[PDB]
C-alpha cells in the first residue's frame, strides 16, 4: 500500500489523475518525483518552472551547480537530485524536445530511467512544452516502465482523453 489517492489504474503498474504535479507532490511527498528537464537542467517553465518555482529557486541552484561540474545531460538520460520541499529525490528525465527537432524514439529511452525506481510520481515525459503527442507518451510510458508510476496530467481534457482513448 502507498499514499497515492484518486488514480485510475491504467495497467498493473501505471496509474494516472487530473493532477497539477506541484500540489500533488507537496500532499504526497513521494520518494521521487520526476522533472521534465533539458539537458541544461535550465527549470524555466511548464512542470520544470512549475516544480522549481515550488522550491523557491533551491532546484535551480542545485541543478546549476550540478552542470558546473558534470555538464549536460543527454537527451534519454536522467540524474537523480533533491525533491527539496518537494519530494524526497528528484529524478530529472530529459524526454526529446519535438520543437528543437530532437528523435522521438528517445522517448523510450527516457522512460527507461524511471525503472530505477521502484515507485514514482511523474509527468506524461514530451508533453506540455515539449511538443509530442502525449496519447504516444501514455503508450510508451505504459509498454517501457515497469515499476508503479503514478502520473500527473495538467490539462483536463487531456486527463479525460487519455483514459477515455486508452487501449
Ligand atoms: O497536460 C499535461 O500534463 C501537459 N500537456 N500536454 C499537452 C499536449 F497535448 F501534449 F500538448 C498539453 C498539456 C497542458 C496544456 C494543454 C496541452
Amino acid at each position: 500500500v502507498n499514499s497515492f489517492s484518486g488514480y485510475l489504474k491504467l495497467t498493473d503498474n501505471v496509474y494516472i489523475k487530473n493532477a497539477d504535479i506541484v500540489e500533488e507532490a507537496k500532499k504526497v511527498k513521494p520518494t521521487v518525483v520526476v522533472n521534465a528537464a533539458n539537458v541544461y537542467l535550465k527549470h524555466g517553465g511548464g512542470v520544470a518552472g512549475a516544480l522549481n518555482k515550488a522550491t523557491n529557486n533551491a532546484m535551480q541552484v542545485e541543478s546549476d551547480d550540478y552542470i558546473a561540474t558534470n555538464g549536460p545531460l543527454k537527451v534519454g538520460g536522467s540524474c537523480v537530485l533533491s525533491g527539496h520541499n518537494l519530494a524526497k529525490h528528484c529524478l530529472h528525465v530529459v524526454g526529446p524536445n519535438v520543437n528543437k527537432g530532437e528523435d522521438i524514439q528517445l522517448l523510450k529511452s527516457a522512460y527507461e530511467n524511471f525503472n530505477q525506481h521502484e515507485v514514482l510520481l511523474a509527468p506524461l515525459l514530451s508533453a506540455g512544452i515539449f511538443g509530442a503527442d502525449p496519447i504516444h507518451s501514455l503508450r510508451v510510458c505504459v509498454d517501457t516502465v515497469r515499476t508503479n508510476v503514478y502520473l500527473a496530467v495538467f490539462d483536463k481534457n487531456l486527463y479525460d482523453k487519455l483514459v477515455s482513448s486508452f487501449l
